[PDB]
């Protein structure tokens, strides 16, 4: 059988001379151009086959669900992770831990409260916060760090930290410092050479330091836990799999020993960090560039939850409109915009090809979410794409932006209560506004990697009454 279609490597070099000098995206919707929705490149010397289009994306992950349950890897971060922890385990690992790591979440964790109490408190203590600071213009990026970062503490290291706490101001930096970094033009330059790269001074050591860094403190915590455990009444995720690691004295074949807890955790503490929150900044962001709709989002929440008890999750079903305005910040936010690479598990035919066992599938999530074939206008922001004639919250198929598959984001559900109770608690009790006019608010990213990173900019916080 055959490889997709796709232009000629010089072996090392691949394809090195048919990409874009703006990134890999780019690179690879301009081969989407001349070679169809799936198709082939070559990063090094190594293939990949790319998706594209939620029909493409949707047949791969959904309807040949196992044949595409493997996680490829992502060159900067490998010397990390090296196939541990959850994101990058394959195979019985990987759903040995997935399986633990949804369970886990659910159910044990900081004043055994539910995650959506959590992120309520969380909720609280941002507006608090907010008002000391009595609209004067801030940068919101910190704070927005700050709240989503709590949620994944209080889940994983059973509590939460202050807003001014030193300790805990470091570890955000760490984590902004990094995740700008993996995304920027330089790792995906080492996406492709990563092989003679490792070797000369660059932006990939600083990213190692920078985790290993991250490794030392989640190391510090797990001592802590296991000193001062209980059975009777497990804390949270770490109390919860030492527990495990007990349980598991016997097995030979058990998946849960530090490397795997250690990197769990640095797999959650980041996703649960970095990708909740600059949502939150680019949602905002547009907010300020569409008052009529934050103005509409405000009515909503004044007519369903009113002013006075916070906003709740049950809420949201209730609230379509509001709904829609936060899909479609997702959609046109679109903050993984080539997903985080999968591999073939066994060979695979695929609309009759055949992908050899592990090669790399880069299912570029960002050509569903702006996939004409399901979106008028792509470009531009509507909350529209997602209400009917009656207003009530409209499904879409190209909106997939957690992927899809037995793959799929697994915060998931988190994801979701954080941003609905997060805009919804600050927009019941703020409204906003920044010294730039609505006409000239830039939505282009600061970065465009393999995550997207909204550009700086200023807002204020006006108390409502
Ligand atoms: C709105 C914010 C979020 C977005 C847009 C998002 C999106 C994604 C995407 C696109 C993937 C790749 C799925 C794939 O290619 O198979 C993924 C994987 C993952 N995410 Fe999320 N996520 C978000 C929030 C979170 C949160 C809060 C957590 C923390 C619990 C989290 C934890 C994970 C984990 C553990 C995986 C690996 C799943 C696996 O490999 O089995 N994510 N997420
Ligand atoms: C690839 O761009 C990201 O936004 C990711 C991400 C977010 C949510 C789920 C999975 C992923 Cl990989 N992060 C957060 C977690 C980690 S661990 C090493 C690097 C990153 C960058």
């Amino acid at each position: 059988g055959k490889l997709p279609p796709g232009p000629s490597p010089l072996p090392v070099l691949g394809n090195l001379l048919q990409m874009d000098r703006k990134g890999l995206l780019r690179s690879f919707l301009r081969l989407r151009e001349k070679y169809g929705d799936v198709f082939t490149v070559y990063l090094g010397s190594r293939p990949v086959v790319v998706l594209c289009g939620t029909d493409a994306i949707r047949e791969a992950l959904v309807d040949q669900a196992e044949a595409f349950s493997g996680r490829g890897k992502i060159a900067v971060v490998d010397p990390i992770f090296q196939g541990y922890g959850v994101i990058f385990a394959n195979g019985e690992r990987w759903r040995a831990l997935r399986r633990f790591s949804l369970a886990t979440m659910r159910d044990f964790g900081m004043g055994k409260r539910s995650v959506e109490e959590r992120i309520q408190e969380e909720a609280r203590c941002l507006v608090e916060e907010l008002r000391k600071s009595k609209g004067a213009l801030l940068d919101n990026t910190l704070l927005f760090h700050s709240i989503t970062s709590n949620i994944i503490c209080s889940i994983v290291f059973g509590k939460r930290f202050d807003y001014k706490d030193p300790v805990f101001l470091r570890l955000l930096d760490l984590f902004f410092q990094s995740f700008s970094l993996i995304s920027s033009f330089s790792s995906q330059v080492f996406e492709l050479f990563s092989g003679f790269l490792k070797y000369f001074p660059g932006t990939h050591r600083q990213i190692y330091r920078n985790l290993q860094e991250i490794n030392t403190f989640i190391g510090q915590s797990v001592e802590k836990h296991r000193a001062t455990l209980d059975p009777s009444n497990p804390r949270d995720f770490i109390d919860v799999y030492l527990l495990r690691m007990e349980k598991d004295k016997s097995d030979p074949s058990s998946e849960f020993h530090h490397q795997n807890l250690i990197l769990t955790v640095l797999s959650l503490f980041f996703a649960g960090t970095e990708t909740t929150s600059t949502t939150l900044r680019y949602g905002f962001l547009l907010m300020l560039k569409y008052p009529h709709v934050t103005e509409r989002v405000q009515k909503e929440i004044e007519q369903v939850i009113g002013s006075h008890r916070p906003p709740a999750l049950d809420d949201r079903a209730k609230m379509p409109y509001t709904d829609a305005v936060i899909h479609e910040i997702q959609r046109l936010g679109d903050l993984i915009p080539f997903g985080v690479p999968h591999t073939v598990t066994k060979d695979t035919q695929f609309r009759g090809y055949v992908i050899p066992k592990n090669t790399e599938v880069f299912p570029v999530l960002s050509s569903a979410l702006h996939d004409p074939r399901y979106f008028e206008t792509p470009n531009t922001f509507n909350p529209g794409h997602f209400l009917d004639a009656n207003g009530a919250l409209k499904r879409n198929e190209g909106f997939m932006p957690f992927s899809l598959g037995k793959r799929i984001c697994l915060g998931e559900g988190i994801a979701r209560t954080e941003l609905f109770l997060f805009f919804t608690t600050i927009l019941q009790n703020f409204s906003i506004a920044s010294p730039v006019p609505p006409e000239d608010i830039d939505l282009t990213p600061r970065e465009s990697g393999v995550g997207n990173v909204p550009p700086s900019y200023q807002i204020r916080f006006l108390a409502r009454h």
